[PDB]
């Protein structure tokens, strides 16, 4: 019931091969998320080699006004791509034959994909010097540009200024080095900087500190802060928190201070994403968003082909914003489009994040409006916090426990 | 449920043969992913006629909700001249002749799921040439195009393969052709390639006897005479016309040639003793069942398909099964057809093979140039191909039955008869 999202109930790939469904450019590759034995009755190996049959699953067409883009689901889940990254990397190379047949030219690695596969490098070790497949691309650079164009809409509709916010990150890893340079360089300084990872990473920490005074031009405050599962309570103290980390709920959404603002490209997300709702619509003192979600100018047709063995046992999708794309999928598109926006493969300069950010700007894009998952924040509520949240406010509420 | 489920799965995964083997998993997936090779040519199929007692869907469910109105690639043929996809049209036979233009229509969608996965030429199995005009209507729909492989009726080929029937037939019942009536039956497409060859090909026989419909009689008178002076022939010429069932006078003949698609129209029990019979009807001519019983119990005659080759070296079959019909066929013997002779295949689907490795033998479309067929079976000779053994349908002639005719109707003991 929408022009802009309409389901299949046929295989995407033989209406592709009889003509019916035309070549795509670009396509990204997904996962069927964790298992979960309540939500199937299969066992986890019974549903990758039965149900899954080890194949690549072309689940979903998005026709934009740049070109379309194949959605294809890798016969695993993520658990799978981290214990085997053999069988991994094996996968996506028969997920890039097919994206190759319907016509992509760039493949973007959603998710956790690059964090399973070197970061891309396990791919390219076996595709050799290959040319027959599309180029694959982490699209790390774009999911930053929409990190930063997620940070400025919520200060934006937060009626806060960046120069006066405490920001810290969360997890500085191939996202979060992308985000910490480009947010210097597009939007204004920050009053301070809070810089929060594992023991391993001190060192990297440091240096990223001594980068920030002399080579980003950063004057303000840097602390460094360390992790042991959770975070130190010296984050809590930042009022912005910008999460780019792959563990889980280490954030405790009820030890944030009223007005905290929260943007966060990790999925799962680093905080309780039912906490988070519950205590915004008890007390509104909360602004929280994904990060990795852009916004087109112009909608989006989606059009969805679900597996039809899943499908009798399942809203998540027609429920969705015409206009929303991830940045991350939305970067094989860019490629294909832009010869100047290369693929990336592993963690390298974050400095080249500025074109894809400038790009993004040139054609009218912005970051998907503030939402988590399946929740919508409500602009009336938005409304709310932006009246009594300002700076000049935050020492005026009680925290809480 | 799953536990069973897999124990059922596991049992079933017997794939015993290293020249048939089935694929659980999609072959069209397969291939995208670099598993399967590209093949060379292809062959349409549909998937026969529609019993309500077979399948336990509706023919409309099926269609729409079973084969999803999309062609279904079902089987891979290796053999040692190139790679065939046989593709399954989402119709039935009443289908195909009811709409013309909706069969022309899936027909393009097939051509171009078998030109992407490498298909140079595709065969019109089965029932397809007489239901798109020998693929006029095909033709007439695809043109302006340049990017779909090239179809064909694979005529010209299965009229070889009949020929092939008849000097194996003679062969095995100790028969001289030169000394047989022949008695045609449907002078039809394939009908008017077998007649030119054999006798380019084999010895003439001794008499020849044209049969078909009323309306078709001048045709009929026409091709008498084209066949003393073109070929040649200085045997006796009758013309007998059939309406509904076929006439007396070629009961008179010893071996009797069917190339029509009306059933039924020949009575096995009405055959002389000694008879041989080849047949491509599609549907058969005749009852196979009371030939077959006839055949057990007497051993008086000799029957047998005229469109199946027989290859000199065995063919790998690959065979993907409809997932939601496998499961209607459970384990019972519709799965036992598995089991076939690999050196076999069917002229038809083997001459869109042949048109892609041989570009003297051109793509028919239409009924043309029969003479031509002699070109199909000179090349089929040089590769040391052969019809296929006797056989009709599931049964295969045992060869100690044959052994018994050849002894009780061989070339000098016909005339020691009853019926002479």
């Amino acid at each position: 019931n929408s022009e802009y999202v309409q389901f299949e109930s046929r295989s995407l790939l033989s209406l592709f091969t009889v003509g019916k469904i035309p070549p795509v450019d670009a396509a990204a590759l997904c996962y069927w998320g964790e298992y979960d034995p309540e939500m199937f009755d299969w066992s986890r190996d019974y549903m990758i080699e039965n149900i899954f049959e080890n194949l690549p699953f072309w689940t979903m067409i998005k026709q934009t006004n740049w070109g379309r883009i194949a959605i294809i689901a890798l016969p695993r889940f993520v658990s799978d791509l981290y214990s085997n990254q053999d069988d991994a990397v094996q996968v996506i190379i028969e997920a890039l034959e097919m994206a190759g047949i319907i016509g992509a030219k760039f493949v973007s690695l959603t998710g956790l994909i690059p964090s399973a596969t070197d970061y891309g490098l396990a791919i390219t070790k076996a595709v050799a010097n290959r040319e027959d497949l599309p180029k694959i691309t982490t699209g790390h650079r774009t999911t930053g540009a929409a990190v930063v164009l997620t940070i400025k809409k919520i200060c934006e509709q937060g009626g806060r200024d960046l120069s006066t916010e405490k920001v810290g990150f969360i997890g500085l890893g191939s996202v979060g080095m992308n985000v910490l340079p480009l947010m210097l360089k597009c939007l204004p300084h920050p009053q301070e900087i809070t810089l929060c990872d594992v023991y391993s990473k001190l060192e990297f920490l440091e240096n990223i500190e001594q980068n920030l005074v002399h080579k980003f031009g950063f004057k303000g405050k840097i602390k460094l802060a360390l992790s042991k599962t959770t975070v130190p309570q010296e984050i809590y103290d930042s009022t912005l928190i910008v999460g780019a980390t792959n563990v889980a709920n280490v954030l405790d959404i009820m030890q944030v201070k009223p007005g905290t603002l929260i943007v966060d490209d990790s999925g799962p997300h680093c905080f309780s994403v039912e906490q988070a709702i519950k205590r915004f619509q008890e007390r509104e003192d909360i602004l929280f968003s994904e990060g990795g979600m852009l916004r087109s100018p112009f909608p989006i047709k989606t059009t969805v082909h679900l597996l039809p063995s899943v499908e009798k046992i399942m809203e998540a999708v027609f429920n969705s914003n015409p206009f929303n794309i991830m940045g991350c999928a939305f970067s094989a598109l860019l490629s294909s489009q832009f010869e100047q926006l290369e693929p990336t493969v592993g963690i390298c300069d974050g400095e080249q994040s500025e074109l894809h950010y400038q790009i993004l700007q040139e054609l009218e894009f912005e970051a998907g409006d503030l939402h988590c998952e399946h929740y919508v924040l409500p602009a009336k509520s938005i409304a709310n916090f932006r009246q009594r949240f300002g700076k000049d406010l935050l020492e005026h509420h009680h925290h809480h426990h």
